[PDB]
């Protein structure tokens, strides 16, 4: 009654509980979706230049983005997407990917609109939809029939997905690479989505914040580069998962002017400007990578290699303690199946109707010194029952952290 | 129909037209609401430390604010307000003042709620209200009966204001010091507001971004420090008008936990984190001013003095060319009456029903080389008729700019 009704149902963050519990224990924190090592020098220095350079960089820049930034964005991405991008009609700099999604949702979703959300989903898609009046409609990625599983096996059933589409569908949220699962969507997959999107006349909000984090030579493809798609796609990116600098909270949406004009309205009536210097830092950082694009010394070459090693490493460590990793094709993350623990250990302490994985994560923090994340926080509540056996790990960590993980794991193992 | 209805009516920015026109002319730009000189060294350096220091400052900080920042905020402001402030329940770091208002509105205002907006208003109060479903209800500050006018004479009529209050009033937006007028609200004024707010049970969203910019020894008072008010006040501030670094876009709301918990919900479903380093810069900057609070070398002492000089200077320059300045008690701004021009020059070129001051500003850009802002952009459309004779100037400028103004003014004067 004092609060607006749009807040109904979206006030609880299941995250918190656990950060609170992790901090009152000695832990290796693998629930954190960000590096614990420095960003690349070129990028840190880029920031250092922006705050040490032309003094007017401390004052306001342009509303829809700091032009050196929109410039490089439209160029580098226009090339990557295969698309002509006007910085002033097709690019909006936002407060991180979070900002971009929020802007997108507040633009497009209205009382009654349905949004198709693919499980597992980055958790904020559902609240944002709900805050905007929309109705989330869920479809589950479904793992197909080795012990080690693979992200690319998780399947978007063409009949199931076609069925979610109604006359009320405003948008489908497609996040690739997927967090938490790590799925990198295939071309044939994308096309499935593009095709139903094209058919029912529906916007594809597409969150590609993890674009650069790809492994095993799977290749990131943007639905926006598919024939006919640019006219109905909003592509989101984030400097923070680009340059391993999450704290910079700089993101953008790329999209056709007739959609963007609304994302702009929300922007000009919400935050109006993004801060200047960080934008400057990002613009420089992109210039550096575009200059060296594909080159061996380029960050987008070295980094995915480095983190693949981290992935591989974590995958082996966790494997031998009973956890059942699903190899990810990209993202900061891997999930592991814990169903073996559920059979061996069915009755762990927690609330009635609390999903197993949350109970399990809480256990492991207390006793084994390791933080992970209950995958069920990325499912519709109706679906947490059936999907209460995964946990999510972040392998974008320092060697010293992977060592500590190993220590924790070896100590646990004697059991 | 593709866009959400909340965007109805809020898509047009009357600002733009003029920036476009100013850039295709040789101008002294006094429509810009920000310095064109560097921030204080301590503050620029503070940023330089934050991006050059502990590398993990590049990663995510806490959701509701970077603790060194919420810490210093709660301390410095708790002292200034006379109030006990818990950083974690009473402070939210937002993306500038703009962010804070947006968060406040999306928290509290809902289909049907009325918001009382005092004219002239910072323009974004009306769209934000409208986007949230609310109904703006306007009351006009009204200048009381020398040639030079004064901001403090503009009056909030106690009967007029009491009359705006209905059972549907959710909030009243109080902005002091006022932009554009420069009014610094008096204690007796505040109390009027507090008292009706207290009576009808209504939140006072109070925008004090200009807190530090006060002149002639008028004193900034926060409605939040009035008896009984903290329980129904949200106070907004902005690092950018604090440290003359608008481009940093760091703001905050201070307020009682039972309100803030909703501002938090919006925050955690919109931007989630504010960027770390800038927060760090601000936290340091405040530490520096709090240490030297009231001291002669403190920025909050030196700066208002400096800008008072700039004010005084501009007031005299514009005075002698026929403009009729209203001395401001604070803010970055002064408005001048242009009714003499309207009598001398009634028929200037523009759209039918375009207010005089907009037509006039456009004229002055083209012919006299000076940018200002039509005050009518800060009135309800119904009220722009009667209030089409002011323009707004920003005197927070370098000497070299005030010189250029003078050049433009002297050249004009020969006429
Ligand atoms: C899938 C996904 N999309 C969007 C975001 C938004 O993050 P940020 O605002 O820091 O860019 C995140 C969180 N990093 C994410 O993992
Ligand atoms: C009255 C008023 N309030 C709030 C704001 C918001 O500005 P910012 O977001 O940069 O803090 C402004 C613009 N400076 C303003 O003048």
């Amino acid at each position: 009654q004092l609060q607006a009704r749009r807040l109904d149902g979206i006030d609880y963050n299941p995250w918190v509980e656990f950060v609170k519990l992790a901090s009152e224990h000695d832990v290796v924190n693998l629930g954190q979706g960000f590096p614990d090592f420095p960003p690349p020098d070129f990028a840190v220095e880029a920031f250092q230049h922006a705050v040490s350079g032309d003094f007017m960089l401390n004052q306001y820049t342009k509303t829809f983005g700091y032009p050196p930034l929109t410039k490089i964005l439209a160029s580098f991405f226009g090339e990557l997407l295969g698309q002509e991008i006007d910085p002033l009609r097709n690019v909006l700099v936002t407060v991180g990917g979070y900002g971009a999604l929020f802007t997108a949702f507040q633009a497009l979703v209205d009382e009654g609109d349905e949004v198709i959300i693919i499980e597992p989903f980055f958790d904020c898609y559902e609240p944002m939809t709900m805050m905007a009046g929309g109705r989330p409609v869920f479809v589950s990625l479904k793992p197909g029939p080795g012990e080690l599983g693979s992200s690319s096996n998780w399947q978007l059933d063409p009949m199931e997905l076609a069925g979610k589409f109604t006359s009320r569908t405003k948008a489908l949220v497609l996040n690739t690479p997927n967090n938490p699962l790590g799925k990198v969507f295939s071309r044939e997959e994308l096309e499935l989505v593009a095709s139903l999107c094209q058919q029912h006349d529906v916007v594809c909000i597409t969150d590609e914040v993890y674009q650069w984090m790809v492994y095993d030579g799977h290749q990131h493809i943007s639905i926006a580069s598919l024939p006919g798609m640019w006219e109905r796609t909003l592509t989101i990116g984030s400097a923070g998962k680009t340059f391993s600098a999450t704290g910079w909270k700089v993101g953008w949406v790329l999209g056709p002017d007739h959609i963007m004009k609304h994302l702009r309205t929300v922007h000009q009536n919400s935050v109006f400007h993004c801060p200047t210097q960080s934008q400057a830092a990002v613009a420089e950082s992109f210039e550096r990578e575009q200059l060296l694009f594909r080159q061996p010394s380029s960050y987008f070459v070295q980094f995915p290699q480095a983190m693949q090693r981290c992935r591989d490493h974590m995958i082996r460590s966790l494997q031998s303690v009973g956890l059942k990793p699903l190899i990810p094709q990209g993202s900061y993350f891997l999930i592991t199946d814990i169903s073996d623990f559920k059979r061996k250990m069915p009755d762990l302490p927690g609330a009635v109707d609390e999903p197993y994985d949350r109970r399990f994560v809480k256990w492991m923090i207390k006793n084994k010194g390791l933080v992970a994340i209950p995958v069920s926080i990325f499912y519709s509540v109706p679906h947490q029952k059936h999907f209460d056996h995964y946990i999510r790990f972040c392998f974008v960590k320092d060697e010293a952290t992977l060592q500590a993980m190993d220590e924790k794991l070896r100590k646990w193992k004697v059991e």
